[PDB]
């Protein structure tokens, strides 16, 4: 037999036909059709009064999104009746081998079903639902001339790995509240179920610590590049929570330490061993910093972090950071992030952190290492001490450029295009580890606005979001590229500024 890998499309780049991404366990598709018309209601059923309450809500939401696009005037309905012409969203009787997250998901010429053991499940079905549904209901101004209809059709369908994430630094540059809220929307709808905000750096510290004022008053009035930079009250990072939570997505919010630390410690010069403050850095530079790992000082600062923090983030987890601790040797690193877990610990948060975190000697088996260097040693500690391991290879670097003239990005990783962000599976990272799942990070160093985000998120994060959902044995690139092709209008309907990548 013949095979053959992808070069780029002659001419260019590419970029009753629903456009599912990723890719379900199952899809068949039969005779027939169900037409949404502004007579429609959604009706929500679950196993007892508060699991219909909380459908009601993703009832809601969906009502929302169709409203926007048809024109129309969805309502939700709390019954187990519907009526010819509904949309039906049931936990009743779902398939408890298809887990939290999975959903079947039948359209008939009468009905659309969606059966799910959780709302969890509902709320990812739904996300298929949409994409059922012809290009133009995505948009976000009403749509004419476009019959709303959906195949009859039948979708099984669960996650093949539990965690699937987005990480954006906020620390290289700013972004703000409606800025992130939509950057979750966005990946919500691609079954991306986790956000981890990287808040502070050596450029900028964005996260109200009352304690510590000057982390805001000073540490938070630059970025990269010298912007104004900015900063989220608690109130503001309760709402992002919140928006998240609406979405099934856990936030996971990061103090970076011991290294990447420069913000803070040009806030307080008592944080310095010489009792001054450092001067705000506004270049790209890493490795240089370090919190002093043998003062108790440090340790009263990072309790008092965690504290707040924890008060205001219910994840279970907290990530701590540990990457790029240059300045910092290896035995004040064990020691350092030892210490930093039982602190975080005794607040009732587990540990995230870079490699080599996982190697410190005050790891427990409920910390959780996320493995972006991906060499045969990383994680080896992890792996012995039954942590569960993250993985964000060079493939789930999103702020590398798509090729060598990309016009912003990174290259630290070489070069990461659409078929490259796709082509890989987690157990290529790591091997015989307990791999929680896959996290694409976009880093800020070159990223200032958001249409810089929207053309490196995308399609760069639709790659990565079924490298998490879809079965390796059901991943395969030229079926992707097709489907991708078939997906533009939706990305162009949303709003998206996104790259048209000539290798789709
Ligand atoms: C975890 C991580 O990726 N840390 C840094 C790695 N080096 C990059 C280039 O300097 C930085 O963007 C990341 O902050």
């Amino acid at each position: 037999h013949h095979h053959h890998s992808s070069g780029l499309v002659p001419r260019g780049s590419h970029m009753s036909q629903p456009s599912i991404l990723p890719k379900p366990v199952s899809y068949t598709v039969g005779s027939g059709q169900f037409v949404l018309t502004k007579n429609a209601s959604i009706f929500v059923a679950g196993n007892n009064v508060g699991e219909t309450d909380e459908l009601f809500n993703i009832g809601q939401a969906l009502a929302k999104k169709l409203n926007a696009s048809t024109g129309y005037t969805i309502s939700v309905v709390k019954s187990n009746q519907p009526t010819a012409g509904s949309i039906y969203l049931t936990t009743v009787g779902g398939n408890a081998a298809l887990g939290n997250e999975g959903y079947d998901l039948i359209t008939t010429s009468n009905q659309v079903t969606l059966t799910a053991n959780k709302p969890e499940g509902v709320f990812r079905g739904n996300q298929t639902l949409l994409q059922l549904l012809p290009a133009g209901i995505e948009k976000n101004t009403v749509v004419s001339g476009v019959q709303w209809v959906i195949p009859h059709s039948n979708i099984s369908d669960k996650p093949e790995y539990e965690y699937r994430g987005l990480m954006l630094d906020v620390a290289r540059h700013f972004f703000t509240v409606d800025e992130v809220k939509r950057q979750i929307d966005l990946a919500s709808q691609y079954k991306i179920n986790k956000f981890h905000m990287h808040l502070s750096d050596d450029q900028g510290w964005r996260i109200e610590i009352k304690s510590w004022p000057d982390l805001i008053e000073i540490g938070s009035k630059g970025q990269v590049g010298g912007g104004p930079g900015g900063y989220y009250t608690q109130e503001q990072f309760k709402d992002i929570v919140s928006y998240a939570a609406e979405r099934y997505i856990e936030v996971i919010p990061e103090i970076d330490m011991p290294g990447h630390t420069n913000a803070a410690l040009a806030s307080y010069g008592e944080l310095n061993p010489d009792g001054k403050r450092k001067a705000m850095r506004t270049d790209t530079a890493v490795g240089y910093s370090t919190l002093m790992p043998r003062a108790e000082i440090t340790y009263q600062f990072v309790e008092d972090v965690i504290s707040e923090l924890a008060a205001i983030s219910p994840s279970p987890y907290i990530h701590l950071g540990g990457d790029e601790s240059n300045a910092t040797s290896a035995a004040d690193y064990d020691y350092f992030f030892g210490r930093v877990t039982a602190i975080a610990n005794s607040y009732g948060k587990k540990v995230v952190g870079w490699d080599p975190s996982d190697t410190s000697s005050g790891a427990t088996s409920d910390s959780v290492l996320q493995n972006w260097t991906c060499s045969a040693s990383t994680g080896t500690a992890a792996k012995a001490k039954g942590m569960k391991v993250i993985v964000s290879p060079a493939n789930a670097y999103l702020d590398m450029k798509y090729y060598s003239d990309s016009p912003i990005g990174l290259q630290w990783r070489g070069f990461v295009n659409t078929n490259r962000a796709y082509n890989w599976d987690p157990t290529d990272c790591i091997k015989g580890a307990n791999i929680y799942g896959v996290e694409s990070t976009l880093w800020t160093e070159t990223f200032v606005t958001q249409d810089h985000l929207d053309y490196m998120l995308y399609p760069k994060l639709l790659s990565n979001a079924e490298v998490g959902w879809t079965a390796r044995g059901d991943r395969n690139w030229d079926d992707f590229k097709e489907r991708l092709i078939e997906h533009t209008p939706r990305l162009q309907n949303k709003g998206i500024k996104f790259f048209a990548d000539p290798i789709v």
